[PDB]
């Protein structure tokens, strides 16, 4: 089979800067490039590298307009909206360094150039997150971002942060979603405990699963949410969970639990989290993603508290890009690049979003 | 029928709640609260006086402790159990902590005071508790979550500057200094994390059963543990031979960049050679919720250490065993301990038995000739 030839790569990564040349290992950042360059070359392909993919006019902008491969990463998303998608004019491969495709419009792409296929890295980025999950629970019930912070001001009082103190043993967790990574929460979660695991998926473990790790599978979102202290969102974004977690769905959850999103961003709504953790209904809110990204400076879940002035354990979006994580992503991409740039388009199935002018993925909603 | 003691003297010494402990009731250790005591001791004929003074010359607990017949203290605000100050308890039979470690008493000065006092404390109320405080500093250190939370309340966005020192607990090293009831659960609780070993130091064993079930292995040598680990967390006693262990020679066994954490006693690390073992970046982190003295002073160097990138903190107040749920198990445990005394069974768990009738009640402070066990 022939190879494919001369073919035009664009890459948006986030910078790297000092820290990239400290640590080698952030191979995801516009300074490493995933290890790709000299592969790419050495076949006669051309790559062009950037971070710049937001403004009127961005080099990400101008790249697109002939590029026939577009690498994105999640944690700083060239977001490939209907309107750009139109002006790549060449593109055949978009393929998300990381998990989750959701900065594609997945609609637009299924129409554009005859179906591009949109390709991400399952599995590289899921215990990576399934532990961010795990610790931000912890982090949110024991109420450690409080009392780390009473000890760096240099104060001292017990009763101030035991108060809002809990132990995870004895609660009930329920999970949005159980594939990859929502399985391996449960996982992590069964050793400490729990009154009760519950999930909520249209796509079911099998009863063996659901035996070995020890949860229940509960039919209605709303009623799952009605018997949880903490709930962990593990879907994709879609268009059926965009905006899921509004003030009408927080307000099913208990008063004083506790929601972690490692997942996307615009599940939630923001001014509703904030306003949830303002009133006391939620005791703590946790994770690492946003919309967009970067987060903006005075995006609310940045600063928003519950009553006591705890309960917020965000990060920028990092937990798939572990050193760990990273390394498993990189070499997922070349893989992928590989299926397409030999010709032989022998993609791993649950690498695909959409092909061939269609989803490919049972996961992005029931279609 | 066996006669009850009459108009006992109790002293408990526990943390001031403030208007917290009227917000939450749940606050059961506090000097507000009294473990829910009062009442009960109250209607028996018994006194209660309690305080969380403790440490100045002349503090309310000097002057109690002359005539206190039985001392609670808690190890969150421990009321310090010197020799000077057993010396002057001329009264004192039993002393109950209100949770677990019992080295803020000199037990070896409570073994000859008034024909060897009784010393007790709520054995199993904590340890979950605590277990889960380690897995979760564990996890926090590995993960970096410090500085990136920083970073965020701070308005800034940069994934590489905390990405950096971003790991996964998947496929490291993870090694316990002791495998009783804390050390244990830990191990129980990072099963599912895939590390890629479960390591224990302790002259207890777990059961080859026990092993087997949890899934990790027993190093015969300290040094031997700490040289293959890519996370060290302490959970033994605070005792003669645990002091001070953990020094710059000892932290100089674990690998370059290895995490420690510490929810057992301030006092098994020396706080500078650790602070300075983080500063030069041979430990990437350190953190947990115990000092040496507590309150922690307010300018104790582990509060601030960094590690060279601006992270590595992850201590807090000394509060893992006062969760709400631990304390509600704590403040019950005391009130059993305190029946078995003042009802003159002195029918005492075992287990939760440190010293007694003179005499060392536990394997757990260290290998000891004439431990005797009720
Ligand atoms: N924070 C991070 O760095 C990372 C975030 N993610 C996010 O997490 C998502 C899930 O990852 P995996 O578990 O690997 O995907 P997966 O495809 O293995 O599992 C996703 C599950 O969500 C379920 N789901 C879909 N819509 C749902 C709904 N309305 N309610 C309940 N469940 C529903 C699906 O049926 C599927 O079983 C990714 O799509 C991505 O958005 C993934 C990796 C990195
Ligand atoms: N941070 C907190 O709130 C709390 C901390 N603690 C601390 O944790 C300590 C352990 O508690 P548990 O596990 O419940 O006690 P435990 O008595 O069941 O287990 C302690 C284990 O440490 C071992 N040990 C003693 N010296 C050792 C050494 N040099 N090296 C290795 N192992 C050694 C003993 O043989 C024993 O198996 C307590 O004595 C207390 O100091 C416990 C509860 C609350």
């Amino acid at each position: 089979t022939a190879r494919l030839q001369m073919v035009k790569v664009l890459a948006v990564l986030y910078d790297g800067g000092e820290h990239a040349k400290q640590v080698p290992g952030l191979l995801g950042t516009t300074e490493n490039e995933l290890g790709l360059r000299k592969w790419l070359e050495d076949q006669g392909h051309t790559l062009v590298t950037t971070s710049d993919k937001d403004r009127e006019g961005s080099t990400f902008d101008r790249e697109l307009e002939d590029a026939e491969i577009i690498i994105t990463t999640p944690f700083h998303p060239g977001y490939l909206t209907a309107e750009r998608l139109a002006r790549a004019k060449k593109l055949k491969l978009a393929v998300t360094a990381g998990i989750g495709s959701d900065h594609v419009d997945l609609d637009a792409a299924n129409k554009t150039n005859g179906g591009i296929t949109v390709a991400e890295v399952t599995g590289s980025c899921v215990v990576s997150v399934a532990e961010h999950v795990v610790m931000t629970i912890l982090v949110l019930v024991r109420n450690f971002v409080p009392a780390h912070e009473q000890i760096e001001a240099g104060r001292w009082d017990v009763a101030e942060v035991a108060k809002d103190e809990y132990d995870l043993e004895g609660k009930v967790v329920g999970t949005v979603g159980v594939g990859r990574i929502g399985e391996r929460v449960l996982r992590r979660l069964k050793g400490f405990d729990c009154k009760e695991l519950l999930y909520y998926d249209y796509q079911p473990l099998s009863p063996e699963k659901e035996k070995e790790i020890g949860c229940r599978r509960v039919e209605n979102l709303e009623e799952m949410l009605a018997q949880c202290d903490v709930v962990t969102i593990n879907c994709p974004l879609h268009e059926s969970t965009r905006g899921l977690f509004n003030k009408d769905l927080i307000s099913k959850m208990k008063r004083g639990s506790w929601l972690v999103n490692t997942a996307r961003g615009a599940i939630v709504v923001k001014e509703d989290v904030a306003e949830a953790l303002r009133t006391g209904h939620l005791r703590g809110y946790g994770g690492d993603v946003w919309f967009p990204q970067p987060a903006p400076a005075d995006h609310v879940l940045r600063t928003a508290k519950n009553p006591f002035g705890g309960g917020n354990a965000m990060v920028p979006h990092m937990s798939g890009t572990s050193l760990d994580a990273q390394k498993r992503y990189a070499e997922g991409v070349k893989r992928i690049l590989d299926s397409y740039l030999s010709g032989r388009f022998d993609y791993r199935p649950e690498d695909l979003i959409v092909h061939q002018g269609k989803y490919a993925t049972r996961a992005y909603g029931q279609r």
